[PDB]
């Protein structure tokens, strides 16, 4: 019943699909010219929308998950801690820069980093046309006045009693829409902090960021000139030390006359020197790179050092959030363009190349202005495509010119790759009509999307190639169109679904590019029926009059199934319509394939070959499965001269102990939950379900000996590590310095003793801005330790995953969340693979079901289920053994493998199963002989597309072009070689 039931149906409903397609092509054939211009002017309407291209800059948005719990840790931190931004300045060379001349030279240098002026008018966030003043809660403002003005009469006091404050443990509430009553009696140390979230002031008022220069003006109610007129530097939005600006650079030696450029520098000790004058800090190994010295005299004595590095804070805080972004832009400019290489030109160097001395910077927003940088696509993009669009343009007129000129078919490959490019275009315009933003990433949705585009054409010409015996050109190409269509149909259908599967990704940046590439084959193949099929149609009328393009251009100025008879061609062969005409489309290539190739396969010698080198493939393809490495750096998506990958080359190589600035936080979950209030498919949740424990950081007795004696312990034990150069934990200094005062474990005198600590002694007031205490309970702190910079992203994840496990103390419900810039893409790294395997799995159980939907019979289905999987193994197999490791980029492949392998593994299989061969090997013969053209072409033109790719400066281009070279020559060795040989050993027969 449901078996013949269904089938009936499937079958009805193909042939009313195939009827349908020849009654269209007998409509289209009459009216060419007509099809043409509508097709042409609908596309040019769709391409109009690229006036509306917006493109997705925000990084999280990009990489990061939907619900990443690095953003809510980041989030957390800038909400209740005060960061500083920090603009990294560096200046490489062969020649020692500590000679004197070059000393000064540099001093001038970092003076004049000191004397950038920026005017108020390139304040792009005050505009005088912007909501930029959001409406604050009324509470808060209410809290931030009272707490503003309690930190001003405790700052003026400065005195600490805790004896007020309630120390019993809090309710699970908080207890010991909300009510400003709770919040009015908080008392907060250090008496100067107050929570970063509350301090939400008009940004664009100067009294609010400005108050020693005191004008009163609104940038927002202000002309263009009068903001021009008035003018910022550096030391008013500087983090001061001692009053001055809190600069970390070589030059704190000799400031205030501690020492003297000329004479060579004498340091007591190269870790932490203070600055006998100024009473500054200074670590020079941070400072100068491949540092030698003397150690001679109980002191030590730098001769030379070939690099310097400077570091400069910015206040970071939301009133000082954009005049910020406007110097450090400035700054870039003061950099990337300061040349010195006149007093170079004379040293000796190192290498005993020509002297060099290069400057290097680095800030906050130098990622996000590399990636806008990206985000247009630039010069060598297009001169790649433009070598791919030459590349496969040859090879379609090569394939489609034969010796007689008026059967050959070259105005068709060069509308069919106008109808990819169209497709492109029309595709790319529609969705940013719909508003979807252009992901970098979308730079590569060109050239996979004509070397798509072309394969349907080839499949359409090779059925006209085969329909030679038809004199009625109209009906001719009424049955190439209804033997194709299915295959066409099938083929751009199947590729649509497993890009709108990948789309469901949540990284936006693959959404985009899944949804763009969709878009694109979907007009594409509607361009495919119309537009190139109503050129298919002139030249067919132009080869039924006998002439060719150029005397049909000349004149214009002037004015049966063929598996059967395949069949019986092969009948036949056993001893007019059996023979192909001279100069046919595809003459020249299937005799070779009948002469040569097919008995090559027919052997047994071909047969024992072909099993030979697949079981080594297969064998080399679990060999490298075994060999799997997981992640890529993101510096990979940045061209190799982008100043960001320069700088970061260039400080991994003079400095390789401080790699990476871990920071580890601890928060209390009361306290955050009290102060948030305020503000009013894929289930891998990572780093969320851990750190939201009912029973984890609340009510921490932090005078506990056992507790401070298990941090004691655990900041050893991060010193141990081999990967950890440094850590800088105040709180250790503070357990080390007082043991005796905190035996007795108060409380209240173990905060009044932190508090006077942090408040009088050196060590205390630099370690100050990391300690929270609320209500004199310390709520809130963090400490930091560098990590050495490692190329294996795989490794650095372990070594986090590390320190994580380090900083847990169960015993005492502390765990501390480590950050830093690199966790994002750790976090995307480890969702990936996840993520893939969800994706790769839906995309084949619907791929599949589409396909037996099509499938004559059930036995080929199995086939071709078992073909898509070894190419599917090979794939990994060999993306692992070239190096390629499981990132997004070759996830994204290795899922649109199914679709892009479906194709030519099912025109195989459909054609040995349509055949009416006897034994197998007729059947193979036939299937060959008719589609192995096609399944050859669809592949090597995208390959040819794609291979301008390999030259591409960004690496994440230049791994794409990798993993999709190995997914078409898997998918065309094992649709063109393996599966023959499996249907002619094991194919089904009826
Ligand atoms: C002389 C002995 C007894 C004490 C000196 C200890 C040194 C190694 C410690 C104490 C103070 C520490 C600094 C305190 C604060 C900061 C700011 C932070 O953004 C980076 C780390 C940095 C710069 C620390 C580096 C290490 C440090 C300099
Ligand atoms: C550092 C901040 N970034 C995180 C890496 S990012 O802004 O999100 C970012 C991400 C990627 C690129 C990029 C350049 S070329 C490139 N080819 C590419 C081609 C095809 C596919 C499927 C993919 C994924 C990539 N992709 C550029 C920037
Ligand atoms: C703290 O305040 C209480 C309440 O007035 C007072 O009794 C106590 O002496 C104060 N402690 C100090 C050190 O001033
Ligand atoms: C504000 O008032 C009550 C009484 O003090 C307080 O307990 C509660 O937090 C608030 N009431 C609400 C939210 O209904």
């Amino acid at each position: 019943n449901f078996i013949h039931k269904l089938k009936e149906l499937k079958q009805k409903s193909l042939d009313k699909f195939a009827n349908l397609l020849y009654d269209y092509g007998g409509y289209v054939y009459d009216r060419p010219c007509t099809f043409i211009i509508c097709s042409l002017i609908c596309c040019l309407l769709l391409t109009c929308g690229f006036y509306f291209k917006e493109h997705e800059k925000d990084i999280y948005k990009l990489y990061s998950i939907s619900n990443s719990y690095a953003y809510e840790t980041n989030e957390t931190i800038n909400d209740f801690f005060y960061k500083s931004r920090r603009c990294f300045i560096l200046v490489e060379s062969n020649v020692n820069l500590l000679k004197p001349k070059i000393l000064r030279e540099l001093q001038k240098f970092e003076e004049g980093t000191k004397d950038i002026e920026v005017d108020l008018s390139e304040i792009n966030e005050c505009k005088t046309n912007s909501e930029l003043p959001p409406e604050q809660s009324h509470v808060a403002k209410e809290l931030y006045k009272t707490l503003i003005q309690r930190s001003e009469e405790n700052l003026k006091s400065g005195k600490i009693n805790g004896s007020l404050f309630d120390y019993s443990d809090l309710d699970e509430n908080g207890k010991s829409n909300v009510n400003f009553t709770d919040y009015k009696d908080d008392v907060f140390y250090p008496y100067q902090y107050i929570p970063p979230m509350l301090i939400k002031a008009d940004r664009c008022k100067l009294q609010n960021v400005f108050g020693d220069k005191n004008l009163n003006i609104d940038l927002r109610e202000a002309s263009d000139g009068l903001k021009k007129q008035i003018t910022y530097t550096l030391e008013d939005i500087c983090e001061k030390k001692y009053g001055d600006c809190n600069f970390s650079s070589l030059f704190l030696y000799y400031e205030k006359g501690n020492g003297y450029i000329d004479y060579p520098i004498k340091v007591d000790n190269l870790d932490f020197y203070v600055n006998r004058r100024t009473y500054k800090e200074m670590m020079f190994k941070g400072i100068l790179g491949n540092m030698v010295y003397e150690k001679s005299g109980s002191k030590y004595i730098i001769k030379s050092a070939n690099a310097i590095m400077t570091v400069i804070p910015l206040l970071n805080s939301h009133t000082y959030e954009p005049y910020a972004l406007a110097y450090e832009k400035k700054l870039i400019d003061y950099v990337r363009f300061y040349n010195l290489d006149d007093i170079i030109q004379d040293e000796e160097t190192n290498d005993d190349n020509d002297p060099f001395i290069r400057f290097h910077v680095f800030t906050d927003r130098s990622l996000e202005d590399e990636v806008d940088r990206i985000s247009k696509i630039d010069n060598l993009t297009r001169l790649l495509l433009l070598i791919g669009v030459l590349l496969i343009f040859m090879y379609a007129l090569f394939n489609n010119v034969t010796s007689v000129l008026y059967r050959s078919k070259p105005l068709c490959a060069v509308m069919g790759i106008f109808c990819g490019f169209l497709g492109f275009l029309s595709g790319s315009g529609f969705l940013y009509f719909l508003g979807v933003k252009s992901v970098p990433p979308a730079e590569t949705v060109p050239f996979l999307v004509i070397g798509v585009g072309v394969d349907d054409v080839f499949v359409i010409l090779n059925s006209y190639s085969l329909l030679f015996m038809v004199k009625d050109n109209k009906k001719r190409i009424q049955m190439c169109l209804k033997d194709s269509a299915l295959a066409i149909t099938v083929t751009t259908l199947t590729n649509i679904i497993a890009f709108l599967i990948s789309a469901i990704s949540p990284f936006y940046s693959i959404c985009a590019f899944s949804l763009f590439t969709a878009s694109s084959l979907f007009f594409g193949y509607l361009m495919v029926l119309t537009f190139l099929l109503s050129f298919l149609c002139i030249e067919a009328k132009l080869e039924k009059k006998k002439r060719n393009i150029f005397t049909g251009t000349f004149h214009l100025f002037r004015s049966i199934s063929i598996y059967e008879w395949i069949h019986n061609l092969y009948l036949f062969e056993e001893s007019y319509i059996y023979e192909e005409p001279k100069g046919n489309i595809g003459k020249y290539f299937r005799s070779l394939v009948k002469n040569y190739y097919v008995p090559f396969l027919s052997s047994r010698f071909g047969k024992t070959i072909v099993y030979i080198m697949f079981t080594i493939i297969i064998a080399m393809s679990i060999y490298g499965c075994t060999l799997m490495k997981k992640g890529i750096k993101y510096d990979k998506a940045f061209p190799v001269d982008s100043y960001v990958r320069r700088f970061t080359t260039a400080k991994i190589k003079y400095f390789p102990d401080f790699g990476d600035f871990i920071e580890v936080y601890y928060f209390d979950k009361h306290f955050i939950n009290k102060y948030r209030g305020l503000e009013k498919l894929y289930s891998d949740l990572t780093d969320r379900q851990i750190m939201n424990s009912p029973k984890i950081n609340k009510n921490v007795h932090w005078e506990n000996t056992n507790l401070q004696e298990e941090l004691i312990n655990m900041h050893n034990t991060l010193e141990s590590q081999e990967f950890v150069t440094s850590v800088a934990n105040g709180f250790t200094f503070f357990l080390n310095k007082n043991k005796s005062s905190l035996r007795k474990e108060n409380p209240q005198e173990f905060y009044e003793i932190f508090a006077n600590w942090l408040k009088k002694d050196f060590v205390g007031n630099l370690f100050k801005n990391d300690f929270v205490f609320l209500n004199g309970k310390l709520v809130a702190w963090r400490f930091h330790y560098f990590q050495k910079n490692v190329d294996d992203s795989e490794i650095s994840s372990k070594w986090l995953k590390a320190c994580k496990q380090i900083t847990k103390l169960e015993n005492h419900n502390v765990q501390m969340v480590c950050f830093h810039l690199s966790s994002i893409f750790n976090e995307t790294d480890e969702s990936i693979i996840e993520v893939t395997l969800i994706n790769l799995g839906i995309t084949i159980l619907t791929i599949l079901v589409v396909t037996a939907y099509i499938i004559k019979g059930f036995y080929s289905c199995v086939i071709i289920a078992l073909i898509i999987f070894l190419i599917d193994l090979c794939i990994f197999g060999f993306m692992c053994l070239c190096g390629i490791t499981m990132n997004i980029i070759s996830m994204v492949i290795l899922v649109l493998s199914v679709g892009f392998s479906i194709d030519h593994t099912s025109h195989i299989v459909q054609a040995f199963s349509h055949s009416m061969g006897r034994t197998r090997d007729e059947k193979m013969k036939e299937s060959l002989h008719l589609m192995i053209g096609p399944v050859l072409h669809s592949g090597l033109s995208t390959w040819f597309v794609i291979s301008t790719l390999f030259f591409s400066n960004k690496d994440f281009t230049v791994i794409f072009f990798q993993t999709l070279s190995l997914v078409l020559f898997f998918s065309i060795t094992f649709s063109s070689m393996f599966l023959p040989v499996l249907l002619s050993s094991f194919g089904p027969l009826h």
